[PDB]
């Protein structure tokens, strides 16, 4: 195998949130991911993490205007809602004859199918955000699309136990009749399936494809089941009560919401009126519940230092800046005792 | 093609060097090189910048007290010293009465060769560490031969009338009888040849393979010429005259050496009866004479910047403190105006 490295960003500065609409909204803790394993990406975004390609980040609960809930839902247990199944019949009835393939694209320039449907998707990409987000062209260029839906430091590991296909990222494409209309982002791990993006033909939106992409994610989830036991989740980004654009993914149920502090999924009827009743609380359904992974050994951190792998206490002696070492802590305290020990934070 | 993305980071602290032992007189600035191409790195070497691997970067002349001077050789009418002629000669003795052959690859795990190779060119590197340098086993490894020799920001640039082997970062392996005695990282560019760094098996010590690959070097530099006429040159990192482990490069003729003031190629012939009376002088024999390609017009420097790409005035007036912006303007003035008009500062 091949160890983590990834570069952390204090990032005490705020950004202007997409959902709420104000200058001093979303606010997290950054980290530049240089190359990681799938395993470490899953752990890391059952904390609440959160991929927008190299540049992963952790929201903070505590001070974000709009706190975002990291909601998985189960693809075998599923059950599909009145509109779901209304949906899913219409685009049946549509992809009759009175013609779709479903690609799966593997994040990588190397690739010839990646570069073959590059201009298609990036032409799907502008066509979506000038229609849907009403963005200025000059906001949607090709570094734009790249930095941000290309750029994977997840590495393509493919064990002998899991799906064929294989770990890492990948891109789920819609080919009708030859022609690309929608494309979504997945990463696929070997105990969930995390979405991030998606983007879809604004001229077909009256199929309510971010419904029937979700319902053929999910498909596909319950179909790689049956390969591996251990994936059987799905997760469903972020979920916002105070955002309606948004707030449709609590229409999947049965599901399950991560919890801010204790990193623990309760189920979406359970914690929805407390949802309801404020934007940010802790669930905690008993007050004796705190976090298994929790770091309490600093010291097993595993640091790239002086061109060598050392423990954190071991190469705490050759560092002497001792700000940096507070963010390193809070690094810590945001991935875990177990991802500090197989990811390497790079000070080289 | 897509444009080349760099991060900038001034360094306001001083290093310790591996020549004079000084852990006060090894400034240097840096950037971290997201993805590159092939004729923007050509240019930026042009300028005096090498990569320990994805960070590029360039030493201050003339405030290091062990400058590090650019050498460029000349393998159009390069003609072989009759030192390295008898290594030829003794060498080919040894061959014959005691099948070493040169494998090209790139430099991305997505390659089976690459992959393939990367555990006996681990051991390799190890061995060369531990043998020659003195390095310890704790500083080496798995992560250490992946983040100074595996690490190509350079894009896959193939123009049709570039080599058929493509540009970008490189490695040349001497297999000798299926063992992997000998590796060197270069870099193929359309005006020359870098050389990123070169390590060998200690055992063969007695065949001095540290002037071979370089010779061998030129020998594939003077090949690519044939097909590529402006690929005319090849470099050999840096030239320090005080350090004899560096100064055996000089004994490839002709040869230039790259003023740090002027940016421009002047003979070793020129240079050789200055450098022994100080260590940073004036490489140009006109004082009224300045770079072509020096800071011009700043406002022209492409930002990506949320999620736009746009000129440095407009981004300048969105900002508000200029404190930090002489960093952009540093970054700006070593890189060039031909050179920042081409590339993308990622400070978003
Ligand atoms: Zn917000
Ligand atoms: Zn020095």
């Amino acid at each position: 195998g091949s160890p983590s490295v990834v570069d952390y960003f204090p990032s005490e500065d705020f950004y202007r949130c997409g959902y709420c609409k104000n200058e001093s909204g979303s606010r997290s803790n950054g980290m530049w991911a240089h190359s990681m394993t799938v395993q470490d990406y899953q752990d890391l975004i059952d904390r609440g993490w959160r991929r927008s390609g190299k540049y992963v980040y952790k929201p903070v609960m505590n001070q974000t205007c709009c706190p975002q809930y990291t909601i998985r839902c189960r693809p075998l247990q599923f059950q599909p809602s009145k509109s779901h199944k209304k949906v899913l019949k219409k685009m049946l009835k549509f992809l009759a004859k009175g013609k779709l393939e479903v690609r799966l694209v593997p994040v990588s320039f190397e690739d010839p199918e990646f570069k073959s449907s590059f201009s298609q998707s990036f032409s799907l990409y502008v066509k979506y955000q000038v229609a849907i987000h009403q963005d200025p062209p000059d906001e949607c260029g090709k570094t734009e699309f790249t930095r941000f839906l290309c750029s994977s430091p997840l590495e393509a590991e493919t064990p002998p136990n899991g799906p064929d296909c294989g770990y890492g990222s990948f891109h789920q494409q819609y080919w009708l009749d030859g022609k690309i209309i929608a494309v979504g982002v997945i990463d696929i791990l070997p105990n969930c399936v995390s979405s991030v993006y998606l983007y879809y033909d604004p001229d077909y939106s009256f199929l309510s494809l971010g419904v029937y992409s979700a319902l053929r994610e999910i498909a596909f989830t319950r179909q790689l089941h049956e390969k591996t036991s251990q994936l059987s989740y799905y997760y469903m980004g972020f979920y916002i009560h105070s955002c309606p654009k948004m707030k449709y993914k609590g229409q999947y149920r049965p599901s399950d919401l991560l919890c801010p502090e204790t990193y623990v999924w309760v189920p979406i009827e359970q914690c929805l009126p407390s949802l309801e009743n404020s934007k940010y609380c802790r669930f905690n359904q008993d007050p004796e519940a705190v976090d298994e992974d929790r770091s309490t050994e600093p010291d097993r951190l595993q640091v790239f230092h002086k061109r060598a792998i050392m423990p954190y206490g071991v190469y705490k002696k050759q560092q002497k800046d001792p700000s940096e070492e507070a963010a390193v802590l809070q690094y810590a305290s945001l991935v875990g005792q177990k991802c500090s020990e197989r990811m390497l934070l790079f000070r080289n």
